[PDB]
């Protein structure tokens, strides 16, 4: 696998609390000279994000209710809207863990539902992080089918932000579970290309990437 | 200083992205048990906590932009008038801490008057935190100066979630930029009931408590 084609599986990520816009922006340069498929930001850099990719194939994309998931349904499409409207492509939001756990079901479900219409509606795709490092296996299992239930296109491991991310033996069962039906993103703790490597092998189709310039040299 | 007057210093927080229903209830049981000040917690729960408080003195309040603060100012201001419209007595925001470092006070004078004009068109008040384990002693008193500019009502250290919270020191500082005119709330590793008066007398008029059981018995 080429730096050209791992590249293509990457969402280069900077969603640190005091990222400047020089990091921001640092964090732009990066994805166009190696050509990465995404830029992922927090909602306010969207529309900066836009412009430093105008004209090249790199899409700008936004995490939404991030990353805690305890967002009110209401408040995570608006901010999914918003994000789309301004210049996203993608929208990764975060799970509703919470309600996972306590058994609600049909709650999670509601939370992921009202996103997928949303960033449908406007033609966009969804992926949910599950936050694999909070879930029993089962969870994990279970959060993937209320994904799927809901109309998610992808199910992403990791926010970056708990105690630990991707882990390849998550991925293999979140790819086991919703098959070829939705994309498997594997995030969080992806330092070498080793790593890399090693969650495409696991099942991901993508990946989120913040150390992503010491990856592809 | 009584136990029941320490009471109504304290916001019994429950932050954490996997607090289920009943970990919730159990907060809003606390907090009525000991009449706290507030229960604080993410805006997915605020219609639930005011149905725990209905009929009692202890106020719903939710957090919003949180942890991060880099949510756009409309969706921060969308989260937290929808969240006032649900039952939240207060909102505690996170300033825009990447605009802050980068000196685009700006930006961050218009993010915080965004929600200080529409939290206070509903008559409600707004705290913003500052999240002072990311920041400078200068941007502190800065962000403390903003603020007041803005409008807002509390300075608060802390989300809980960086990599250090409320400081006696830190406290101190805040105190002193915004005189009387302005609440300090402290917030964020508030573990024993020595550490509380701490707070309080460093210059404290609020505090961020999860662990407020122990302290107040």
């Amino acid at each position: 696998l080429t730096t050209e084609q791992l590249a293509k599986y990457i969402d280069h990520t900077n969603l640190k609390a005091d990222a400047t816009e020089a990091d921001i922006k640092q964090t732009c340069d990066e994805a166009k000279k190696f050509n990465t498929a995404s830029v992922c930001v927090n909602s306010y850099w969207i529309p900066f994000v836009t412009e430093q990719l105008k004209g090249t194939d790199v899409n700008p994309i936004a995490v939404v209710g991030f990353p805690l998931g305890a967002m009110a349904t209401e408040s995570k499409i608006f901010e999914a809207t918003t994000a789309i409207d301004q210049g996203a492509e993608e929208i990764d939001m975060v799970l509703n863990v919470g309600e996972l756990k306590g058994g609600n079901d049909e709650k999670v479900l509601a939370d992921i539902q009202g996103l997928a219409d949303a960033v449908h509606a406007k033609g966009k795709i969804l992926k949910v992080i599950l936050e694999n490092a909070l879930l029993t296996k089962d969870e994990i299992v279970r959060a993937c089918q209320l994904s799927e239930k809901a109309g998610a296109d992808f199910v992403k491991t990791s926010t970056g932000f708990s105690t630990s991310g991707a882990k390849v033996e998550d991925v293999k069962l979140m790819r086991e579970t919703v098959g070829d039906r939705l994309g498997v993103k594997a995030s969080g703790g992806i330092h070498s290309r080793e790593e890399a490597l090693a969650m495409i092998d696991a099942g991901a189709s993508r990946m989120g990437v913040s150390a992503t310039v010491a990856i592809l040299t």
